[PDB]
């Protein structure tokens, strides 16, 4: 077994693209006076990070609202009603309150039954995969028939407040550099219905995978509702080191050889980080979908949004082996397999 | 069915160092009380919370949690290198990213194999964390798990007492922030293990979970503010608690006279009284610390369990019912055999 999941399936999947486009060109317009004062002559967003646009919601959209929208769409995709759901996990970085959980708010919106178990999982960009594993352990055992894993991310306030701080006459070069990665974040949402395979014999299978950690690096990227501070240089170097460890494990437990994988669904922090990742493991770039260029980094929703987009694009065929991979602040790294 | 091979290897709590009495709070509120014409001591006489504990300045959730974790490892007689899973279940949190668990894990020096993340579910999350860990242990993924929880209410007291002493405060504003004045600081941590590793240790059997998520608006909390519909929350909270207990009677086979301790969420005197009379539970079998510690959120249940353990009270075979509940509303009831 190697503790891989048996008879756990993806019954439904969906994403929501946030409606309002914010271009790096617009951003650079606002920041230009500060660029000039600091003597920055390069387009650090568009050319260095490789981000050309990102999407935002309306101001009044909460994490629970975006998650609820994705969940209803996924329920339709699995062709089931909310009454079938025995577990709902919300995995987002964004959250409505410290208490109650965002999951309870989403569950109240959807109308789950009084038998439905709900809670949040938080773990930066890897939480959706953590949520899938937790649901999978219940599904494999047969405690429930169907689960929802949900995730809505809102970056509105971080853009609003970061831009104000950075266009201050008094902003220091250090603060500017520290906060710049915030302007690579994006809004979006995703949700997945997982099921016992017996109920959905033709659905994709989720096998799980492996995780490794380097929690001595927990200071590298710190975020709250209106601020994210990031050591981008160190994140890259230490992130890659951690992935290599995780890849050794993936080869032991998953039996992975890169040329035998059909798709790589990778969490994205920037264009150069992704290029370094791919170069490191000899991955065929044709096997790596990216949406960072126009959606930026959607935190823990990124992986399932990309998977959902691949499905919607017709890129996924029966029997395709799909690798889910990411490095999340912590640091953590998880790699898991789906067989379409 | 129930967990078969899961034990509690170690357990610990931290009581916060500074006492804030209700008498001391009331002296501060008094001129607000004299305006508005309030002549009742709600905290002391009605809620029955006479004191709560605060941390030193700038103690973070992660610091409190790390403190409890080091104690719980000592209690379990294991080094951090044996921990394959660390879950942080606190309401309080350092940041949105990364997990507070990664910060505690960094403090402790966990290994590069150790899986970590947060579970958030108001005052229920410790029991949720226990069950998540239990499923991994049963499945052979790990040998030992830490479940940790540090709560800090310092800021909520500072900010709330500011608002309540404002010359503008109205009585309705006062009433819907009053519950914030029943919260308290503290921390707890638990080591869970595969039973073959720790044969004399208490067994955790798991339990049953019910929800009333239509009531998610009734208690809303951030670091600096908690707004609470006290009346409806007490009424619906006990409604769900009553339903989960009925479910527990069915699947765990529970009958009241056959349980030796009830370890319940620590809310208030009337909440407690209302629940205990529903099922004719002996109040002598229900340890309470809110009188002096207030409501410590999801850490309340394991803090009580730890105090019972340290009291040296419990005997082998004692059936201990863990009754958790949290804003949501969510309720979970589970059994430990000592
Ligand atoms: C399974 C788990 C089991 C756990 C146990 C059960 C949990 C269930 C809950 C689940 C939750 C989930 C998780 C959580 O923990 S979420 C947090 C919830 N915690 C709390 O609400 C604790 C704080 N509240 C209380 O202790 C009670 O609700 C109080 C004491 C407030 C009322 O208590 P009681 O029933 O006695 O109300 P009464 O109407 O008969 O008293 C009237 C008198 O008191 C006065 N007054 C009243 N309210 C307020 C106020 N807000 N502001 C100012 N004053 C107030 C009033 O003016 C009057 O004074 P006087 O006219 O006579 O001058």
């Amino acid at each position: 077994s190697h503790m891989l999941f048996q008879n756990v399936s993806i019954a439904g999947l969906a994403h929501i693209d946030a409606p309002h486009t914010l271009t790096s060109k617009e951003i650079n317009e606002r920041l230009q006076p500060t660029y000039d004062r600091l003597g920055i002559k390069t387009d650090v967003l568009g050319d260095v990070a490789g981000i050309h646009a990102r999407r935002l919601w309306d101001q009044d959209v909460q994490a629970s609202d975006a998650a609820t929208q994705a969940a209803r769409k996924a329920l339709i995709d699995a062709n089931i009603g909310i009454e079938k759901i025995g577990l709902l996990i919300n995995t987002s970085v964004s959250r409505d309150y410290l208490e109650p959980s965002t999951a309870s708010i989403v569950s109240g919106n959807l109308g789950v039954s009084d038998h439905c178990m709900t809670f949040d999982v938080a773990n930066a960009a890897l939480a959706f995969i953590n949520g899938m594993d937790i649901a999978a352990r219940m599904l494999e055992r047969g405690e429930i028939d169907y689960a929802l894993v949900v995730d809505g991310e809102t970056a509105n306030l971080v853009y609003e407040k970061t831009l104000e701080r950075m266009t201050s006459p008094d902003v220091t070069e250090e603060e500017f550099r520290n906060e710049l990665a915030a302007l690579t974040l994006g809004c979006g949402a995703a949700a997945m219905v997982m099921a016992r395979s017996e109920l959905v014999p033709d659905a994709p299978r989720y096998k799980g995978g492996v995780t490794r950690s380097a929690t001595e690096w927990n200071k590298l990227c710190r975020g709250n509702l209106d601020r994210m501070v990031t050591d981008t240089r160190l994140l890259l170097i230490e992130g890659i080191k951690l992935a290599q460890k995780t890849f050794v494990a993936a080869k032991q437990v998953l039996g992975w050889a890169v040329e035998e994988l059909d798709q790589f669904v990778i969490h994205q922090v920037s264009r150069p980080h992704t290029a370094a990742f791919v170069k490191s493991f000899g991955i065929d770039p044709a096997k790596v979908m990216t949406i960072f260029g126009e959606h930026g980094n959607i935190g823990p929703a990124s992986v399932p949004i990309v998977l959902s987009k691949l499905k919607e694009l017709g890129r996924l065929k029966k029997g395709d082996r799909i690798a889910l991979l990411g490095i999340g602040s912590g640091l953590n790294c998880s790699m898991a397999e789906v067989v379409w």
